[PDB]
Formats: C-alpha cells, structure tokens, sequence
C-alpha cells in the first residue's frame, strides 16, 4: 500500500528557520567557507515527500518464516517489566516537545499533577480503545550539512507527549532488552566504538578470505509495511508481560505503529502514514529487528557463506567467506533481489569489498594508528565534513543538542576530533568559563547531559588510554582529513597544533579536572610528552546503560 497519502496541506514550521551559517568570529576561526554550510528547513519538505511516498511490494518466503521462527524462539526467553509512571517520566527529555494538553516536558519530569492525570487517562484509553488511530504531528527535520558537487529535509513523525510517556511504560524495557536477546552479537547498539571495532576486526580476521559489504536500504522507514510492524509485534508478544502492557503493546501497534493520520504544526490534516513513524519508541528496535530478519533470510536466499552481520536499525553490514570475485558479485545481486522482495530495495547499489577499511557502516570505517609503543590500534573514523559543519553551526548558534560533544566522545581517537574538535571547543569553553557547564549531546538516539571536564574519564573508559596516545595515522585517513579542511575553509592541522599548545597551557594552569583535560586530551600537542597513567575517578563513573540499546527518535533521556 502507499507508504503515505497526502491531503495537499503543507508540512509547516512553528517558528522561523535559520538555514544559512552566520558570520560569527568564533565559528569563523573554525570554518571560513560559511556558505557551504546549510540547514534543511520545511521549505524542502515537498522534495522528501515525493521520495518517501511510493507503493510497497512484499513477497514473503520460507526463508523469511524460518528466520522469524528462530527469532521468536529467542524472544520467548525474555521477561519485560512495565515501567511506573515515575520511571517513564524521568526518561522524558527536559526539552521534549510539550503536549497539546496544557503541560510539557518539565511538568512531566516533575510528576506534576496535571501531566500525571493526562498520562493516566492516555494509558487507560490505550487499554480500552484497541482501534482508533492515534494522532501524530509531522515536522520537517532541521539538520546541518555541507553543499555537494542540497539534501531535502527528513520528515519526523511523533505522537503527543502523553502517548510518549505511555510508550515508555509499556515498551522501554522490551526495546532495551529484547533486541539483544534475539539478535545476539549481531545487535550493534550493545557495542561502544572500541567494542564495535573489535567485533569488526575479529570477524574479518576469522574468515579464511573475508568479503564484506554494507547495504543501504532506500528510505528504510517508508519501506516498512503494516505486515512488518505486525510481525515485529508478534515478537514483542513472545515476552512475558503484565496484562496492561500486553494490551498497551497491542493497542499501540494498531493505533500508532502500523500508521495513522498526519497533522502539521498548524493543526491541519496532511495525510496518512502506513509505514514506520520515525519518532516513536519502537523505531530503533523495530527497524533493527525488521532489517535483521530480512537480511538474514536474504543471506540464505543468496547463499552467502558463513555470514556475520551487524545491525543498527536500518544500517546493515555483512562479512562472509568469499567464494570468488565473480561468485561474490552474483551472490550480492541475489541478496539484493531477496531484500527487494522483502520490501527493502537498495538505495546505492551494494558493492563487495575485500578490504575492511573500505566498508562504511553507520557512517564510519576502520583505520589504523599506533600507540606510544608502536602497537597497531584499530579505531573508528569517518569523513569529518558533516561533523565539522555542525561544529561550526553549533558554535555560531545555541542549539538544543551538541553534536560536537557527541562526536568527541564517539571519535575521541580520530585525528580530527583530537586536533580540531577538542582544541576549538575547549578554547571557547575557557574564554567563556563554561568548562563546568553541562551540555546535552546524543548517543545512539539517547540524550545525555555531560560536563566537558569529564571527557577524559569518559574517553578512557570507552576507548582506553591509547585514545590519548594514538599517532602515526594511515596516509589515507590523513589525506581525507587534510583534503576536507581545505574544502571547508578550516585552518590546516599545523594551525590546530599551535592553538592546542595554548589551550593546554591554560588548562593546566587551572589545575584540577581542567589540568587533567589538558594533560590527557592535548598530550599530542607537546613533544616532551607526559607519561599518561590510568585516571582514578574514571572507573568510578557509572557508564552502565551507555551502550545497551538504540533509541533514535525514542524521546529517551537518562542522564
């Protein structure tokens, strides 16, 4: 059926939309070519609609059903708990979109009487009404990018804050625990960057002759069918659940997940969704499950040998035993026809790779570097263009989320993150004495509140001490970085080394946590390097729950 249907009304914005990168002194010392940095706005929604709207084709087969039975079997071992209104409220992000019922995020997080009563009533309605479609709002997503040799805004769809709190009560545990129990090592959100790199390399090294490929589904969300969502429910249904939870999941599937009416910010009727909503709690879990089910069966259909998959929602990467150049190519083509039949047509065409570093999954790839001793260290990196563009934008305007902080944490080992992201921002946090001001960043969809001064502990725990001593990067990584900076108008690396020397100096002067930041994060700036030893306060840090599950668009916040 059509993924979408439109009345004709337009996807509208609430407030104004900044699209051009301002001419700010602070951001300008970072990226001079400001006209190459733009932000999507509703003005291009039309273009996205035209692309995400289409008729879905799906033909299931024995392979699909065998894989589904296998997954259900594992699902059976799970026992999910219903969350208390309190627990679910504390998950609501402080800046989560307010409800159209006289209360918002803050009121929710605060167990305010009004908010709570509506939540109670919304929950009761989920238990009594098992059919009535549930309203959702549709917005043009505002994301920053660099021009190309422009991308239209993505569309987000989400129910009222009230329903969102109920989703958490009935599904937070399920989506935080089931993916793992079902997909085992193949579930990607269980791995921290280091861990993922480990899994990729060990896997690659275990194949007699490895062949790997990433597979890009053309607009995954709109490809998810009513059947996929029902099959996804059938899996949640194998869990042990409290009666009201089982009903809440049933009602939520029929009234929200499978589809429903779309309303713009003006309260007008935009159309109807019959595919995945990008802004619900089960979006990450559903997509990882759906994509895993289809890919596994497709691998069988294609006869790929001894496959090892890693799934992160719609992102998919596969490593298997090579059967030969020609064979692999045909096998990949088979795999693709299988996916197309399962309703997961390719975007870019999948290409077989025989060098791990060439494969790109989750927008990242493996690269090598050496530590103090010269030992080789695999780490995860990526073309730094988007990260940099957003760093500049986030520098010129105050934004709800700080991708830079999120990128430092996920790419702490990279050349650009250490030399650029670290220098620049610490430089600015000093000048404005906000090294202690906690900022919100995002990790796998979840919103985290973090103090920059904690970065050293965080980084050590998630990557190890080598993250502060990596050096002698591969030429390809260096060239991509250098090339990038030239393109964006960002000062060359030598200039960053100089700036870092200053930043570090000032940080050390301050002593305390700051002095540590300078000692660990910038040890690469000096030549008479210090001997970096384990940071005490690190392991004392509670990082459990940091790399357990994805929550992209799940309205999750536990910090």
């Amino acid at each position: 059926s059509m993924s979408y249907t439109w009345t004709g009304a337009l996807i509208t914005p609430c407030a104004a939309e900044e699209s051009k990168l301002p001419i700010n002194p602070l951001s300008n010392s970072l990226l001079r070519h400001h006209n190459m940095v733009y932000a999507t706005t509703s003005r291009s929604a039309s273009l996205r609609q035209k692309k995400v709207t289409f008729d879905r084709l799906q033909v299931l087969d024995d392979h699909y059903r065998d894989v589904l039975k296998e997954m259900k079997a594992k699902a059976s071992t799970v026992k999910a708990k219903l969350l208390s209104i309190e627990e679910a409220c504390k998950l609501t992000p402080p800046h989560s979109a307010k409800s159209k019922f006289g209360y918002g995020a803050k009121d929710v997080r605060n167990l305010s009487s009004r908010a709570v009563n509506h939540i109670r009533s919304v929950w009761e309605d989920l238990l009594e009404d098992t059919e009535t479609p549930i309203d959702t709002t549709i917005m043009a997503k505002s994301e920053v990018f660099c021009v190309q040799p422009r991308k239209p805004a993505r569309l987000i769809v989400f129910p009222d804050l009230g329903v969102r709190v109920c989703e958490k009560m009935a599904l937070y545990d399920v989506v935080s625990t089931l993916p793992q129990a079902v997909m085992g090592s193949s579930y990607g959100f269980q791995y921290s960057p280091k861990q993922r790199v480990e899994f990729l390399v060990n896997t690659w090294k275990s194949k007699k002759c490895p062949m790997g490929f990433s597979y890009d589904t053309r607009c995954f969300d709109s490809t998810v069918t009513e059947s996929d969502i029902r099959v996804e429910e059938s899996i949640y249904q194998c869990c042990d659940l409290a009666p009201e939870a089982r009903q809440a999941i049933r009602s939520l599937t029929e009234r929200l997940y499978i589809g429903g009416p779309l309303t713009n910010s003006k309260g007008q009727n935009c159309g109807y969704r019959r595919c995945r909503a990008s802004g619900v709690l089960t979006t990450s879990c559903g997509n990882t499950l759906t994509c895993y089910l289809k890919a596994t069966a497709a691998c069988r259909a294609a006869k790929l040998q001894d496959c090892t998959m890693l799934v992160n929602g719609d992102d998919l990467v596969v490593i298997c035993e090579s059967a030969g150049t020609q064979e692999d190519a045909a096998a990949l083509r088979a795999f693709t026809e299988a996916m197309t039949r399962y309703s997961a047509p390719p975007g870019d065409p999948p290409q077989p790779e025989y060098d791990l570093e060439l494969i790109t999954s989750c927008s990242s790839n493996v690269s090598v570097a050496h530590d103090a001793s010269g030992k080789r260290v695999y780490y995860l990196t990526r073309d730094p263009t988007t990260p940099l563009a957003r760093a500049a934008w986030e520098t010129a305007r105050h934004t709800p989320i700080n991708s830079w902080l999120g990128n430092i944490i996920m790419y702490a080992p990279t050349l650009w993150a250490r030399m650029i992201l670290m220098t620049h921002f610490f430089s600015i946090l000093l000048a404005q004495e906000q090294l202690e001001k906690a900022l919100d960043c995002q990790i796998y969809g979840a919103c985290y509140s973090i103090e920059p001064l904690d970065l050293p502990q965080i980084i050590e725990r998630l990557h190890g001490l080598s993250a502060f001593t990596l050096h002698s990067y591969s030429p390809g990584e260096i060239n991509r970085v250098a090339s990038c900076l030239r393109k964006l108008g960002v000062p060359p690396l030598r200039t960053w080394r100089h700036r870092a020397r200053s930043v570090r100096a000032k940080l050390l002067s301050q002593g305390g946590r700051a002095a540590t930041c300078g000692r660990y994060l910038f040890n690469w700036a000096v030549r008479t390097k210090l001997k970096l030893t384990p940071i005490p306060a690190a392991s004392q840090l509670d990082l459990s729950g940091w790399f357990v599950a994805g929550y992209s668009g799940g309205d999750i916040y536990h910090s």
